[PDB]
């Protein structure tokens, strides 16, 4: 933890679109930052009211 989560190297961790991920190497799973207004699991969800 922390140690290898580092910041998600944007070709496939495309798990989120405007979701500034830590990619948890330890667990192989990107998890994300979604962007200042978006939500969703692939954060590419303009939040409207946002």
């Amino acid at each position: 933890v922390v140690s290898h989560f580092n910041d998600c190297p944007d070709s496939h961790t495309q798990f989120c679109f405007h979701g500034t991920c830590r990619f948890l190497v330890q667990e192989d799973k990107p998890a994300c930052v979604c962007h200042s207004g978006y939500v969703g699991a692939r954060c590419e969800h303009a939040d409207l009211l946002a």
